[PDB]
């Protein structure tokens, strides 16, 4: 964990071009499952690297666990290529990511009783409903989950660009808000 | 906990025209405590019903606790009056509700997992790194925490009808998910 956030997870979705029989993708798939009561989804996974496809009858695909936007589109293209394999005639239309989560450490433990006094038209600090105090960012459109440990987790970005400068906005917040 | 979501905490700020000296406030009232290492203002609090002011040097006060609007501002009120009677030359300006937080429960219990697929671009979960999924709304402008107990929270409103509208928007989404 360190200062400049790190990605945690990607989520991208893509669309596949034709309907899809969810049952028989689990059932002619090496590591796919389809349990409608469980999941309304099949759920595929691959190894290496670990990501999560769920493919949809409408033929949408979601694609989650990767850790960059590059991991993420070589994922899917996999997932495809798997799908073309098992006979379905699928195509790759709109990648799209559509979230990125990621986390870092400052190191020092935060008050955040006075960051959430000192801003409380952004932010929101309930411990008896919550864990942490969470800062809705504008710009960019981030929503910040702020720790008295001094961990941080960035949610709701679509580039990783927007994650960084919403690091650089909160940094010097923090640092006001710092304790033993 | 209703279905209708109800007030947990209402934040307001208030400006008062002079600055005031800290310390000097904490010896004179009754109860307001000030210990800069731990927390930078005055804590002053009164007992019916259970609020909260933090008064800052600058002369600017935030009020807490309050599960009203109106509370919000008849608090509000009687913290400038009882710094009126400790001697100070304050006045009572730019009252404002910043934040309203709420909650409700809708008794039964939410697959997160299916909302948050459905929905990647409104929301994010990870329960390795925080409890429940968190749903920025745009239309209002609000972020909601959503359990799998079916517990909602709503925070981030400046007026109470966003709070009752946000539910509204989430609610036939919500029961798409029921587990």
């Amino acid at each position: 964990s360190g200062i400049i956030p790190t990605l945690q997870n990607v989520v991208a979705t893509v669309n596949l071009s034709c309907k899809l029989d969810l049952k028989n993708i689990a059932l002619r798939a090496r590591n796919a499952e389809y349990n409608p009561k469980r999941f309304a989804a099949v759920i595929m996974r691959i190894r290496e690297p670990k990501t999560t496809a769920l493919i949809f009858a409408s033929g949408k695909m979601v694609i989650t666990g990767a850790k960059s936007e590059k991991s993420s589109r070589m994922a899917a293209q996999r997932y495809a290529k798997i799908i073309h394999k098992l006979g379905f005639n699928a195509t790759f239309d709109d990648f799209k990511i559509q979230n990125i989560v990621s986390s870092c450490d400052i190191k020092f433990s935060i008050r955040l009783e006075g960051l959430a006094y000192a801003h409380s038209n952004y932010c929101s600090y309930e411990p008896e409903l919550f864990p942490g105090l969470i800062y809705r960012m504008v710009k960019p459109k981030i929503v910040l989950l702020i720790f008295v440990s001094g961990k941080i987790v960035l949610t709701g970005a679509k580039v990783r660009d927007d994650i960084y400068q919403a690091f650089n906005n909160i940094y010097p917040v923090l640092i006001q808000h710092r304790k033993a």
